[PDB]
Formats: C-alpha cells, structure tokens, sequence
C-alpha cells in the first residue's frame, strides 16, 4: 500500500543546485511547475493523434491553480499525460533522463563561472525541485491512463508513494500541492498568484485559470491566458 524511498544521491545534489541557484528569485518555481504542467499537456495531446482513446479519462486539457489559504495550500493541476507509480518514483526521485545528467554538468560549470543558470533550469525541465523554495512538503497527485491514482510526497528528506485512496479523482493528469513554508504565505494571496500566473503562462498551448472570487462573492475559474 505504501513506500519509503531515499532520493538518489545527484538528486539531493541537484535540488542543492537548484535552490542556490534560484534563492532570491524564488518566484521562478511557478514558472517551472506551469512548464511543467505545459509539457504534460503537449505529450497527452500528441499521445492523441496516435490513441482515439487517450482522454477518454478527462476530455479538458487546461491547467487549474487554487489557493487554500485556510489550508496553507497551493494546487497547480493539470489534464496532462500524469505518472504512473513506476514514473513518480523513478522521474522525481532519480536522474531519470540523460538530459538531466547533462544538466547537472552544465549547471555546476555556470555556477563556478558565473554564467546565467535559471536559464538551464528552464532548458532542461528539472525546475519540480525548486517547489522546495517555498514549500516545506511538496505533494504530488497523479493519474496516468495505464496506472491508478498514486500519491508522491516528501520534504526533502525522502519521499514516499502510495496508491491514492479516495481512487481515480483525477480522471487524469497530476496536481501539484505545496505546502508553504510561514514565510511563503504571499502565494496563498490571489493578486500574487494571478500576477505570477500571468507571467509564465503566455507561451503555453493551454487555458491556465486562477480559482478566483469577485465580490456577496462568486468563485469562478479566471482564464489567465
Ligand atoms: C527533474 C525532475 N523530474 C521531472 O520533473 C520529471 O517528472 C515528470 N513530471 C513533472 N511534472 C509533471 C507533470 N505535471 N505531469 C507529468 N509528468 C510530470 C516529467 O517526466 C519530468 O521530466
């Protein structure tokens, strides 16, 4: 039912990298989580030409970020392609892909010579970790067509996997979840979010929308672009 994991050893390095590089720009975790989510948009609706069925679980492709002050919540959802148990542990957890072993020899050379290195972040798509900025417990709900629902989560420290009990509530796709740290409480505040969300979101071939509230109050999701 359930599953402790160690990070391997160039993963902890490489969040290290990650945070030092983006320590005071800390807001670029948004754009990564959104790029992200972006990206596994891309890949279910390329899945689409090849797969009649491929949303047959979840015929939107859009992404939906809420805020839950009450909660101290942050959710970045998208309908994308999502992880099967196998990808969260391995893809979170592991140097996965070869481009990431060539990030972080890229990264390590800009640190020392003082080129750019948020750029490399971006290029690379390995931006998940710098969640760690601003969340001390990062959650990571995901539905893929060939897996049920799982649920990843860690702070830092180790992670976890378990099938996700409340079921297939996702249809598909995954949801990002933070939990933020006491002085991250800013990204919990709607005109924060709406303004970073509309920064980094005009280069994506999906609808991002803000669960936002007028006032009497109506909540709606506000298209961001
Ligand atoms: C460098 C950390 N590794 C990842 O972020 C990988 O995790 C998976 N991933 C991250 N965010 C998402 C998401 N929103 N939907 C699907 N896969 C994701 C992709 O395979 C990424 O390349």
């Amino acid at each position: 039912k359930s599953e402790k994991f160690a990070f391997q050893a160039e993963v902890n390095r490489m969040m290290k990298l990650i945070i030092n590089s983006l320590y005071k720009n800390k807001e670029i975790f948004l754009r990564e989580l959104i790029s992200n989510a972006s990206d596994a948009l891309d890949k279910i609706r390329l899945i689409s030409l090849t797969d009649e069925n491929a949303l047959a679980g979840n015929e939107e492709l859009t992404v939906k970020i809420k805020c839950d002050k009450e909660k101290n919540l942050l959710h970045v959802t998208d309908t994308g392609v999502g992880m099967t148990r196998e990808e969260l542990v391995k893809n979170l957890g592991t140097i996965a892909k070869s481009g990431t072993s060539e990030f972080l020899n890229k990264m390590t050379e800009a640190q020392e010579d003082g080129q750019s290195t948020s750029e490399l972040i971006g290029q690379f798509g390995v931006g998940f970790y710098s969640a760690f900025l601003v969340a001390d417990k990062v959650i990571v709900t995901s539905k893929h067509n060939n897996d049920t629902q799982h649920i990843w989560e860690s702070d830092s420290n180790e992670f976890s996997v378990i099938a996700d009990p409340r079921g297939n509530t996702l249809g598909r796709g995954t949801t990002i979840t933070l939990v933020l740290k006491e002085e991250a409480s800013d990204y919990l505040e709607l005109d924060t979010i709406k303004n970073l969300v509309k920064k980094y979101s005009q280069f994506i071939n999906f609808p991002i929308y803000v669960w936002s509230s007028k006032t009497k109050t109506v909540w709606d999701w506000e298209l961001m672009n």
